[PDB]
């Protein structure tokens, strides 16, 4: 009899409870949301599935072997005190990845094609042909070449965009020019549409700012460069996005993530011209997908196979 | 000395004149818009580039060897009296094709992802997460598997959609289920998003009607099926689109082409929920591309090589 899995996910409690009924069927779960677990013995607990966990969890469960992230980032856990020196496994999923690419490609196309202008004219019953360059005349610069960035690059290339990439260590992608950390300025100067798919770390906090927007390509086929972010909202300075759009440094933006969520009702971003807002719904983590992932990684671990998608603890993602 | 090419293109006269200055440099052109050509001898004329040509053109130029269509359809010439029994060459172009696929993919994604709802909420400063199935759960049925349809199919598949096709004769496309003329009802019943890329012929006039919309899949992942048309506007019955959307037979539409263009200011389509209108700017024919195409086909013909993209005169496209 294997011990039950500890689950402390601070989102959608009724959904977590329901979906747990059919999860971990060989061992069960300990849902930290249940008041009946306030005094529970976690000394045998091997695996913990955590999203914004209680600060004292590691004192209560000192013999954990693996922590599984309960969402698609680890910024919710990576900085907390007393985080044990054991593997932390990211949540990744094929359906999530392909849905991020749908969003990224759609946003890039809407900027390329002038969706804002088309919509504005449509609402006013105005027939107004727009000029748009073909995708090959426009360079999309993808920042982050991980699971999401690699998929987005491939699909943007199929749609015809010129695509370049930037990541901390240069990533080899056949047929795509790729740049490493220190080449940021060179990469920005080549980029017409910036696509942000970075994790949140100290290095990427407040990273998309005024100075960065002013380094994007100014003489490209869209006229003015565009900023897209679906990584983490705390990576951008929203007041600088607003200023950049107003001043013509940016021609537009698409944002799925915000410094504070939900985005404040009074944010200037809602009504800014050529800006598309989605309410952090580009590619959400879902409970069944999460539990299948964790179950699979436990099955691997219990065969003595390596855990997959283990974060780089020193790098923080 | 080869005879000049006859040009009678009833659109953008000043643009045609300007672009002709650098076209056909080994022989020149006869622009039928120039009043100085009212009495011109066309007895030596070999090639004619025509878009909505004068009705008496073939009487004036009785020795033509090839007619080149001056736009990306031939419905503007195919039905006219006295059209000679000589090859009629379509205008086709790689940049046009890839731009149609940008539009098609963008429209399919905007329906998949709920762009209408996202935009509506954004305008009202409302944070409102939407649910959308991944593309693989949705079947796009592409009607027309020619130059445009084949490109759209390939790119929709890369984005993850399930894709099926319909054409007059079944077209073999590796990995895509394809249907022939008589299998229309079966094809419609499998289709969640209909993508129309048909030419205008008698058989396709008034083809997208109430009866057709009621045959689309009703129990699919989008809830209600969607109608997209970027072929020819006279292929659809707009009042039936309006009724179908109002009644919930269609969940939405995207239209680049209309029965009458420009679309009447009072059309109900402009303000219909979940309907996207573009003003026949999905993939326009452009003058330099047209002239390069015609010049190339003349070069082939004068080597004794076959003309490409010759229409099927009996089929009418
Ligand atoms: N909006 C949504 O719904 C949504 C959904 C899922 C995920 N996300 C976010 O998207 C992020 C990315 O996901 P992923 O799976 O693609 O991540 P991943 O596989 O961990 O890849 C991260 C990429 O970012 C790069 N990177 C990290 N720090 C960097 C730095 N300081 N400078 C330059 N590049 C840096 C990495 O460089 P190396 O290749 O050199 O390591 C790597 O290429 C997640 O962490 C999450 O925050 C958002
Ligand atoms: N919105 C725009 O900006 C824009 C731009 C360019 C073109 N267009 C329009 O798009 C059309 C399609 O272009 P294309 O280059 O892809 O054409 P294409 O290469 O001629 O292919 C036409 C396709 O339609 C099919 N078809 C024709 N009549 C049919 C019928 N009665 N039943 C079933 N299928 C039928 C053909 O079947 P088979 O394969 O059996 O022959 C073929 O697959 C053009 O004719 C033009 O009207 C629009
Ligand atoms: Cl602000
Ligand atoms: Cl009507
Ligand atoms: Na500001
Ligand atoms: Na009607």
């Amino acid at each position: 009899v294997r011990p039950p899995v500890l689950v402390d996910i601070k989102f959608n409690p009724e959904g977590v409870d329901r979906v747990l009924k059919t999860a971990f069927a060989d061992r069960g779960s300990i849902n930290l949301a249940d008041p009946a677990n306030r005094e529970r013995d976690f000394s045998e607990t091997e695996y913990a599935l955590l999203w914004k966990p209680d600060a004292d969890l590691f004192r209560r469960a000192p013999n954990l072997k693996v922590i599984f992230s309960g969402g698609a980032g680890v910024d919710h856990i990576i900085g907390m005190a007393g985080l044990p020196d054991i593997p932390i496994v990211r949540f990744v999923d094929r359906s999530l990845t392909t849905r991020m690419s749908e969003w990224v490609v759609m946003q890039c196309l809407m900027h390329l094609r002038g969706q804002y202008g088309h919509d504005s004219h449509q609402r006013r019953r105005e027939w107004a042909k727009l000029i748009a360059p073909e995708a090959a005349e426009v360079t999309v610069g993808v920042m982050g070449l991980g699971i999401l960035g690699q998929d987005a690059v491939a699909k943007l290339k199929v749609m015809g965009f010129n695509v370049i990439g930037w990541s901390r260590t240069r990533k080899t992608i056949e047929g795509v020019e790729t740049f490493d950390a220190g080449e940021l300025d060179r990469f920005l100067a080549k980029t017409d549409i910036l696509v942000g798919l970075l994790p949140l770390t100290p290095e990427t906090t407040g990273f998309y700012d005024s100075e960065l927007f002013k380094k994007l390509r100014r003489d490209g086929a869209l006229g003015q460069p565009v900023f897209i972010n679906a990584g983490r909202g705390k990576s951008q300075i929203e007041t600088d996005i607003v200023s950049a759009v107003r001043e013509g440094t940016l021609g537009g933006a698409s944002l799925d993530v915000f410094e504070v969520e939900p985005l404040a009702t009074d944010s200037p971003l809602w009504e800014l011209e050529n800006v598309f807002i989605t309410p952090h719904d580009a590619a959400v983590s879902e409970e069944n997908a999460l539990f299948r992932h964790v179950e699979m990684q436990i099955a691997r671990f219990e065969r003595g196979e390596p855990l997959q998608f283990v974060i780089d603890r020193a790098a923080g993602y």
